[PDB]
């Protein structure tokens, strides 16, 4: 009922974000399964040219609750991925799925993932889920680096048969 309307809901932002027209480059959007609309499947690219993470397929899971838009989404990178505001079991902690900028319901899928492809590149040190990371992209970004760039290399072995990088 509140799962209804909310399913109806993201069907909708789920069309656009995968119907030809629509669709976002930098987002690979499936369904759990490919038919539960609570459970997503994503694949986040980095088209920046200029970016570490460049070149990579970066698969997440995003979990919606049943009363969608009123709540937060969930965001895991699977696997997990070093950045600041990744916990190492891959929850993305990230201020727009926090409750209650923090959540709204004028939020959007499609709003949501422009932040976190957004975070990716210019992460917040100052509130880090991993502290490793905060340091040594602030005091060791060559180290930093190399570390991005081996985590590349192994998202590609997830880019699925047939896909057509951007
Ligand atoms: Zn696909
Ligand atoms: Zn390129
Ligand atoms: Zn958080
Ligand atoms: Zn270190």
């Amino acid at each position: 009922s509140r799962k209804s309307t909310a399913s109806s809901l993201l069907l909708r932002q789920y069309r656009e974000l995968t119907d030809p027209k629509k669709a976002i480059p930098s987002f690979h959007i499936e369904l759990e399964d490919d038919s539960n609309i609570f459970t997503w499947n994503i694949g986040v690219m980095v088209l920046n040219e200029d970016s570490i993470y460049h070149g990579g397929f970066f698969k997440a899971q995003m979990r919606f609750p049943e009363d969608f838009p009123f709540s937060p989404p969930q965001f895991r990178f699977t696997p997990a991925i070093y950045h600041p505001n990744v916990y190492r079991d891959g929850r993305l902690c990230i201020s727009i799925l926090h409750q209650s900028e923090t959540w709204s319901p004028v939020q959007t899928v499609e709003s949501v993932l422009i932040s976190i492809v957004s975070l990716l590149e210019d992460p917040n040190i100052n509130s880090p889920a991993n502290v490793d990371a905060a340091v040594d992209y602030r005091k060791n970004p060559e180290q930093y680096k190399q570390r991005v760039k081996m985590e590349v290399e192994r998202s590609k072995q997830d880019i699925p048969k047939g896909f057509i990088m951007p």
